C-alpha cells in the first residue's frame, strides 16, 4: 500500500561500537546495501552514511545514522524532512532485546520498549511512532541492570552466526517490505527458523 522510501539502520558510530550487539540494524542495512550494489555515502547534511536506489520507479533511501543511538532521531528527521517523507514510508531496523538470536520481526508503530535510539526517533519526527520496524533479536541478559553492558558487548559466535541468520531471512522479504506488503512480509517472515 505505502511503498517504503526510507530505511534506517539503528548503530553507533566508531571502532569500540562495531559488530557490538546494538548496531544490528546498522548490519542489516550494510547488507543490504551491499547485496543492492548501494554505495553508503558520509553526508554530514543527514548526519549519516547515506544511499540510494530505485525501485518501481521511485527513489529508496538507505540511512545509518553516524550519531550516537541516543541522537538518532536528528539523522532521520533531518533526511526525512528533507525528502517529505512520511513515516508511514519509513522502516526502521534495530536489535530487540525482547527476542532471542536467530529471530526476526516486524512490527508497526507502538512505543520504543526503552530502545533509546528508536525514542529518539519517535520525539524527533514530531511524536510520531507509526513507522515500521524490524525488529532483530539478540537476547536478553536476564536483568536490566546487565543491559547496558549487553547490549554494548559483541556477542559469542554462536549468537552472531544467528543473527546474521536472522538478517538474511529478513532480505528474503526485502520484496514485500519495500511494497509495504507488511501482512505478506510478516506471513513469510514470522514463520521461518534459525
Amino acid at each position: 500500500m505505502t511503498a517504503v522510501q526510507l530505511i534506517v539502520g539503528l548503530g553507533n558510530p566508531g571502532p569500540e561500537y562495531d559488530q557490538t550487539r546494538h548496531n544490528a540494524g546498522a548490519l542489516f542495512v550494510e547488507r543490504l546495501a551491499h547485496a543492492q550494489g548501494v554505495s553508503l555515502v558520509a553526508d554530514r547534511k543527514y548526519f549519516g552514511l547515506v544511499g540510494k536506489f530505485s525501485h518501481q520507479g521511485k527513489d529508496v533511501r538507505l540511512l545509518i545514522p553516524t550519531t550516537y543511538m541516543n541522537r538518532s532521531g536528528q539523522s532521520v528527521a533531518a533526511l526525512a524532512g528533507f525528502f517529505r517523507i512520511a513515516p508511514d514510508a519509513i522502516l526502521v531496523a534495530h536489535d530487540e532485546l525482547d527476542m532471542p538470536p536467530g529471530v526476526a520481526k516486524l512490527k508497526t508503530g507502538g512505543g520504543h520498549g526503552g530502545h533509546n535510539g528508536l525514542r529518539d526517533i519517535i520525539a524527533q519526527l514530531g511524536n510520531q511512532n507509526s513507522f515500521h520496524r524490524l525488529r532483530l533479536g539478540i537476547g536478553h541478559p536476564g536483568h536490566s541492570s546487565l543491559v547496558s553492558g549487553y547490549v554494548l558487548g559483541r556477542a559469542p559466535r554462536s549468537e552472531q552466526e544467528l543473527l546474521d541468520t536472522s538478517i538474511d531471512f529478513a532480505l528474503g522479504v526485502l520484496p514485500e517490505m519495500l511494497a509495504g506488503d507488511w501482512t505478506r512480509a510478516m506471513q513469510k517472515l514470522h514463520s521461518q527458523k534459525a
